């Protein structure tokens, strides 16, 4: 099974791999940023652009989740099952909403077009060594 | 925050919330049919409408989701946690999942009015006490079937 | 006095009569509908029709009969008291308010000519005995089947 | 001197009879139907329809039988006297307000064209075996 | 409800109380007389005016209560009960019921403007004392 | 003689014969729905249509048999006779005077032509072994216009 | 009830009482006669007349009756009963069948008013005294 | 000489084999049916069309085979031998006189077009396993009691 | 039911038994004509006259009879009843099938009224005496 | 759900708790002026304004509370409750139901607008302190 | 390489698993309905539908199959191999070579579209709970 | 029940038994050529030819009858049914499937009727005996 929705974004899952793992903002900071400036165009009942549709149904799935873990926690037995479990609902899927969330806060902020320049710019600086590239990495900003 | 996913196609978590179970077909049950119908329309690279967005990133939520049950499966070694965190997943969440797929695919082949026609219709049907209520549930369907 | 809120819709108290007790469904399967389906038009400063209004004044209404019954509850010790006080006021007014809402929004929804006409229905249906008349009772709904 | 109140309208007693009796409901019920449906019109000084005029004397005749049934309960001693009237009252005469009241009201709200087309096709509906007429009986409605 | 059926047709039994029990006919004479001046109108379906309904109904409310008496009659054997109910019968029901049909024949043999002014010159004439009042009590007729 | 008596109107005895019995409804019953329809019309003195002439001759000759079965059983004193007669008169000939006043009634109200057709309907479905008979059958009093269909 | 299948043809059964018993022919004589001079017309699948539908179903009626008595004659073991039965066929009913048959098959084939002529003059030489009556009494003839 | 009567409507007595055998109704009753809805054309001297001539020569040999039936009945002496030819002929021949007669009568009565939609519409329902398949199997029938 | 195939043509059953048997020729003997000379029309799905449909339909009966006896002849064990059975459809039916084989074949070949008048004269042919017939019969030909 | 229902009209809760409490007149005097001067008003059948809306509502719900008040003196047994929470039903409530009575009044009687004005110069006045301003609170009148 | 022969039709195999087997009818009826149908068609030199050109080699590589199976059945000595054989071959690729004849054959006889309908309408039918749906299961008819 | 496709692209097999065995390529040397010449065309959802359908339903039938054979032969241990049941497949209906593709693959790419010539122009080469037939065996060729 392999379904892309950053594909009709004109972005790609290998694409956005380019970018390393775990240098991402918490997905709370996500939340409150996304809340302190687009509250108003989650609330509204109209689509007002693609973005907000992906997005509204990502954070419901998140609070789902995260609601699916404290209950667990609060409810299970033994200890390792709770600290494990609490553990993975943190470890892999959490890193997917973080993307997905990053992706869509930055699209919608800037556009979809310099964020895939800052892509491939983060790409190419990444991929060279250490010993040759600048030590400042490449920002997203206007 | 607070925030009502249906509210921007027009309906709401409390008018679905009439909605009983067994009315809904098993999650399963609809990644089959969108899988067999929508494949074409869901995989290009052009949103056609807010729905075909909505209905992917629920099917992303719901395969990620049972990538997390199996994971549990396969380490868990108390059978009570374990049968009963799946347990949790396909009854709770699952129902949530299977309630919005299930709108997505109604609104989607039979229109926007129709289903918020239909959804007040069976709201008013299913408050009505049995004593008084009809026994023939509504139900609409593209069969010209009687 | 005797004033009829009915009155001056053209419904009445008596005409109202037919439906029978236990027929409206309970109160809060109203309120739910009413938000889900009208909370902007409620909220929204402009009172387009008397629906509204009556609406507006029922929701205040029972909202102070809750919270009286909340503190009624929280204050006093008296059990047996406050365990027929609240259930007083929540079967005997209470089934008051409910087909107050129920009469509103069903006349907003699907038409005030259409609900009288969906009354005296009932009427005539209720009225014949099991022996004779239909299981399919008759129900007002803007679909088809 | 024969005399049939239905003369003047389509119906006849024997044609009216054709349906059977214990279908048409209580008196109570078609005298608060009539009220809560037609006080201003009976109240009124204006013969808007000979029905209504035949509605009101009904209603006396009922009212003053009413009244008897009520004295002879309140004086007479004999309980197998007045337990005999009062059931021949409330039975026998019964069904014939409670056959003239339905005819009227029910002429009144849905017309002669309905009410005379509703005598037929039920109590013709009920002689028919239960294996070849339609599944559920006919009800005048709206 | 409280219905005068009189005012429908312009009086009311206020106003007809003017007129003294005692001065009415026998019930038996006026029907007589009733039937011989408009069997076939009354017989015909054919409805001129509320008056003729109005008749039709209370000979058939008669004719119920003279039903009612031959049943007793033919069952009950105690003569209290039996001769107190037709005491009854002819005193409350008599009374009304021979005034509805004289009120009633009167205006439609002559008209109600006549009929009414003969009740308004019989109440201003039987209110002064006989010492005064002429001894010709006032005639309707030709 | 060969005399058929629903030729005149195009049907015959042997298309009828397809009616199931049980389906009819009692002869008295058709008294009663034929006299408090068309009361006038069968007293009237004008042979307005063949039916109501048809259909006054049916009701003189049930009365005579009805006379006679009153007759039998009010007088004769072998209890054998009587209800070996009382039956007999009641099944054999009593159902042809069911189906012959019901067929007169049908095409007087619903249109001859629509009676052959429910006619042939159930001629064609009635023929049918009941492993693809549909138990679901060829109803005529479309009058009631369904009053609402079940399930 | 009481209806005259003769009332439709203008005669009625008050003045066709007039003709005395014995008078009618036979059933075998008749349906011979029948058989020789109309029997074609009777198949015919046009109504050519009311006469022929109604003799239709009188020789229906009477071919029932002829039916029902030899099959109740050859079951019945009580020789008293049987002759009782099989003597009723002729005596009451088959007086009426014999009566319909002489009034259609004589309307049929002289007319309708020569038959009323033929009752009104038979009536007038019944009634008058046999001493004075003359013996040639009226026949219908061509 | 292979010869195949219902080619010539049509049909084909292979494609009429769709309908399974004990399903077309009695003999008897199709005799009296076309007795009582066709006496005058099948009596009349004009070869209005060869559904009539066909049902007519049919129906002659038919009774041709009944005569020679009762003939032997009556006549030979063992019962065995008359028993078993009589439900021979019964049987056999009278399955396909049966067939024959039920096809002309239906076609004659509501067409050839009509018979042909109610047979591929019997073979495509019969095809369906049981589980599947509805109860109400499809009915010829000018009357739209539908 | 009286059916009679030869109706339709113009021709009887009786008219047909005016020719004597043992001249019309074995069936084998026709069907071998049909088959060679018309083999293509037969298999046609055309019905282009009521002759060839009628002819189908014959030629079908009578290989069901000729199944039959081949059945009867092979299975039964009684060699009496076995000979009694296949000699009476051999000779009895046998004729009627060779009477309709010859006349639908001479008719279709050569013309229904040719047919006729062949028959007609064979017939008086052979009613002639010796004495005056012609001394030559009369045979069908081109 | 909370709703503030002076909103439609224009004012705000706030803005009329700005003024200070038991200034308005006793709950009966409000019902009797309410009464006396549009009895006829209330009884129509016409709406004429939200404003006969909303008083009719609030006299269903005065009624509701005092038929309570009656219950629960005359059922419930201990002095000490029944009289609290009759004190507390006719405080908390109480004052909410007379400030929204009065309200609706005097905008009906004198207009909206003008109440407005009233209300705030009030407001402001009163808590202005007794300087450069007049001794005597400003009376809202005709 | 990957193909579907339903992609030519615009459908997909995939497509073709809604309806579940013990659905697809036996492989022997359907083609005996092919053949009744279409004899002449497929034994035609002219290519009127590709449909047909498809049905034909569906038919030729499935009469190999058959070769195939009574072959190894007739001349193999050991019983497991060759009726696992057979077996397996008329299960699994049956079912394959069933449902492509029946599309097929269907596809022709009604029309693509109204089979692709019938094929979605069955899904969604079969997939929702029992009362939720109709009760009856769709069948196409022309 | 028999067909022979050919005779749709106006060859038989007669005309092709002229080709001898061992004569045509390995179904590989076929296999691969159609693929690398027609992939973008067979994957099309288009039918250009019915050549195209043809060859794309023999290969899925090959295809699907290789599978069956491999798996069925990696399953059973006995090597007498897997070595035969191979031979056998590879050797005769290999052998057809191999002369269907070369036909297809021939007249796709030079054309029909140059085929034909050329089976022609190949059988009268190969009657004539080796002593004077030439040794350049006709080829179709550009």
């Amino acid at each position: 099974m392999d379904i892309d929705p950053y594909k009709e974004f004109g972005a790609t899952v290998e694409l956005l791999s380019f970018l390393p793992s775990d240098f991402f903002p918490s997905v709370r900071d996500l939340l409150d940023t996304a809340a302190a400036l687009y509250r108003d165009a989650l609330e509204s009942p109209e689509h007002c652009s693609p973005h907000h549709t992906a997005l509204r149904q990502a954070i419901l799935c998140w609070g789902d989740l995260m609601t699916l873990a404290t209950w667990v926690g609060t409810n299970l037995e033994d200890p390792a099952s709770r600290d494990l479990v609490v553990s993975y609902v943190n470890t892999n899927v959490g890193l997917k909403f973080r993307q997905l969330l990053w992706f869509h806060i930055s699209c919608l902020t800037f556009g979809r077009e310099t964020v895939l320049e800052y892509l491939v710019s983060f790409g190419v600086w990444i991929r060279t060594p250490p010993a040759y590239r600048p030590p400042n990495a490449p920002i997203l900003s206007t």
